[PDB]
């Protein structure tokens, strides 16, 4: 079709693929059993987030939503690859600071309404309520994101500095990161469509890559994966 934003998802495929490939080789030659975990989840971010780059590269995950008197282009694939990786990074945050179950329960959930009602909003025909769904899904974002700032960070103190300081790290480029999408969703072809389609792609694939690759690099670098 050679639509104006193939070059971004050519571009977060090749990122995502490559950040993969490194991370599988980097944790499958790790022999302390007690850094698998960081490893598996960590590589398996990519992982999805390639698979989903690829297949709107070639087509799939788009769909045309009618509101506004127009059609507009819904890459909903986003959706499917956002609802299993973003629990997935929230989990290697829960893992390092010692998170409770009950904790991670929370999270996961509270995810998953974020990016429950998030795709319901980028599908809904009737464009105000679209933006219903959208002050939805980001207040449970805010919530996440709440958790990670207060909870988290209090009991990345039990640990050493090695694991506190590796945490706040990781917290900082999930704040910063996470706290985009809204914003570019809101302005984006999912809602004001003031930001054309091709820039959005761009957009979204340097916070994609960003919070994925660049997160993956930070957390497997550093040593605090050694319980
Ligand atoms: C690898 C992908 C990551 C780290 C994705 C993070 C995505 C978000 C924080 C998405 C948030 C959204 C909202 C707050 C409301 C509107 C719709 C979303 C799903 C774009």
């Amino acid at each position: 079709t050679g639509r104006p934003e193939w070059i971004w998802l050519a571009l977060g495929t090749a990122l995502m693929g490559l950040g993969t490939l490194y991370f599988l080789v980097k944790g499958m030659g790790v022999s302390d059993p007690d850094a698998k975990p960081f490893y598996a989840i960590t590589t398996l971010v990519p992982a999805i987030a390639f698979t989903m780059y690829l297949s709107m590269l070639l087509g799939y995950g788009l769909t045309m939503v009618p509101f506004g008197g127009e059609q507009n282009p819904i890459y909903w694939a986003r959706y499917a690859d956002w609802l299993f990786t973003t629990p997935l990074l929230l989990l290697d945050l829960a893992l390092l600071v010692d998170a409770d179950q009950g904790t991670i329960l929370a999270l996961v959930g509270a995810d998953g309404i974020m990016i429950g009602t998030g795709l319901v909003g980028a599908l809904t025909k009737v464009y105000s309520y679209r933006f219903v769904w959208w002050a939805i899904s980001t207040a449970a974002m805010l919530y996440i994101l709440y958790v990670l700032f207060f909870g988290f960070t209090s009991k990345a103190e039990s640990m050493r500095p090695e694991v506190a300081s590796t945490f706040k790290v990781l917290r900082n480029v999930t704040v910063v990161l996470w706290s985009a999408y809204p914003v570019v969703w809101l302005i984006g072809s999912e809602g004001a469509g003031i930001v054309p389609l091709n820039i959005e792609t761009l957009l979204f694939m340097v916070l994609d890559v960003s919070a994925k690759v660049g997160f993956g690099l930070i957390l497997l670098r550093s040593r605090a994966i050694f319980g």
